[PDB]
């Protein structure tokens, strides 16, 4: 689980947004994985604009933040899961790491603010669902 609070929004995995989130919708993509709803209470994370290719991740399964070197956002194949059928996921980015279910959530942060949120994971790699291309969450 997790989210990244900015501005009047909320950013969230799309597979794990609740009732209040769809309630309250205001973008949902899902061959990024990508939900925002709004908020009452102002968010004050900071939103990366970069092409970083490193930074720091949370792991739920580990409660550890480990340091990667990711790829840019690309249109890559995820395996079926309860959620989705196999398909090409776009805008993800890969790293060697761990990353199980409930990990989805986890921030990925670079010098520059967060990049994204961990979205897929299994055989040693994690991905990351990108957010740096949403300049809409600042305004
Ligand atoms: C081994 O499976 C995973 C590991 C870490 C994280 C996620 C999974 C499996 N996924 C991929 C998500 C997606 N973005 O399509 C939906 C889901 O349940
Ligand atoms: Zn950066």
């Amino acid at each position: 689980s997790g989210a990244i609070y900015v501005g009047n929004y909320r950013v969230v995995n799309r597979h794990l947004a609740t009732h209040n989130d769809w309630a309250n919708l205001v973008w949902e993509d899902s061959s990024r994985d990508l939900l925002v709803s709004s908020t009452t209470a102002q968010g004050c994370d900071t939103i990366a604009r970069c092409d970083c290719q490193t930074g720091v991740y949370y792991c739920s399964s580990r409660r550890k933040h480990y340091p990667v070197s990711f790829s840019k956002p690309s249109l890559i194949f995820v395996e079926a899961s309860e959620y989705y059928p196999a398909r090409y996921q776009s805008h993800l980015m890969l790293a060697v790491g761990h990353s199980e279910p409930g990990d989805c959530g986890g921030i990925l942060r670079c010098q520059h603010g967060v990049v994204g949120i961990v979205s897929t994971g299994g055989n040693g790699l994690v991905g990351f669902a990108d957010v740096r291309d949403l300049l809409w969450l600042d305004e």
